[PDB]
C-alpha cells in the first residue's frame, strides 16, 4: 500500500509516535518519505546480504528475521514480513525500539540526510490532525 501523506501523519499519530522520544509527528512523515516514499512495500538488499524492509526501512540483520539474512539478530521479536504488512503497527512499534537504542533518529540515514535541522512540520501541513 502507498500511503497518502496526511494519511500516514494520522496513522503514525494514532500510534504514539508524535513527540515520542522528543521527535515530533513532522519528523516521522518525513522520514517515512525519503526511506520508502510511503510504500509498505518497499525492500532494499544492502551489499552485506541484509534488506530494510517497509515504510521505514528497518534492517533484518538486527530487528527482524526474514530467514535470509546469516549471523544477524531479531531484537523486535518478528519476522520481516510484519514491516510489510499495510497495517503499520509492527513497524511502529519496532521503530520505537529502534529509536530508544542511543542515537536517536540517526538510525535513519534518509532522515538524516533530508529531514534533520529542516522545518519538518511542514510534512503535517493541511492535515487534520
Amino acid at each position: 500500500k502507498v500511503f497518502g501523506r496526511c494519511e500516514l501523519a494520522a496513522a503514525m499519530k494514532r500510534h504514539g509516535l508524535d513527540n515520542y522520544r522528543g521527535y515530533s509527528l513532522g519528523n516521522w512523515v518525513c522520514a517515512a518519505k525519503f526511506e520508502s516514499n510511503f510504500n509498505t512495500q518497499a525492500t532494499n538488499r544492502n551489499t552485506d546480504g541484509s534488506t530494510d524492509y517497509g515504510i521505514l526501512q528497518i534492517n533484518s540483520r538486527w530487528w527482524c528475521n526474514d530467514g535470509r539474512t546469516p549471523g544477524s539478530r531479531n531484537l523486535c521479536n518478528i519476522p520481516c514480513s510484519a514491516l510489510l504488512s499495510s497495517d503499520i503497527t509492527a513497524s511502529v512499534n519496532c521503530a520505537k525500539k529502534i529509536v530508544s537504542d542511543g542515537n536517536g533518529m540517526n538510525a535513519w540515514v534518509a532522515w538524516r540526510n533530508r529531514c534533520k535541522g529542516t522545518d519538518v512540520q511542514a510534512w503535517i501541513r493541511g492535515c487534520r490532525l
